[PDB]
């Protein structure tokens, strides 16, 4: 039911187990791993200490045996991250990615993670 996380940067987080498809709809960890690399400069810059967790919880969501669904981030965390990191993307010609639209997440804990 609940496969371990083969993706490198999400490794020693709060949680160590996942279940595809993720909150982007993709079925393969190798895909998520690829789509995470695009954010490495953003992580390097440190616009938000919650960015790594937030991104991991989206692309490689928490799986527990007790729950049937993948557990992503609470909208609140997303908002906080977006507030800190969206300006960094805009100054370089980009925007907040659609796949990270805070509307597609539950507000507070529907169950979700709120932080580390
Ligand atoms: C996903 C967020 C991206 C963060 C914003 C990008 C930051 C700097 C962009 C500089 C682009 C130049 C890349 C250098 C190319 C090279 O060194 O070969
Ligand atoms: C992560 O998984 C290991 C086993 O793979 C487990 O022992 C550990 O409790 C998990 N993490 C946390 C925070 O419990
Ligand atoms: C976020 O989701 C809402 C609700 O579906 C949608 O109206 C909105 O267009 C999405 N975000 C963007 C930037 O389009």
């Amino acid at each position: 039911r609940c496969d371990p996380i083969r993706i490198s940067m999400c490794q020693n987080l709060g949680y160590n187990v996942t279940k595809m498809p993720n909150l982007v709809g993709h079925e393969l960890q190798t895909d998520a791993e690829l789509q995470l690399t695009t954010f490495t400069p953003l992580i390097q810059y440190g616009c938000s200490s919650q960015l790594q967790f937030f991104l991991c919880s989206v692309y490689v969501p928490m799986c527990t045996e007790k729950i049937n669904i993948p557990i992503g981030p609470c909208g609140g965390m997303c908002l906080s991250v977006k507030r800190r990191c969206e300006p960094v993307l805009k100054e370089f010609g980009f925007a907040w990615p659609e796949s990270l639209n805070c509307s597609k997440f539950p507000p507070q804990n529907h169950m979700c993670m709120e932080g580390p």
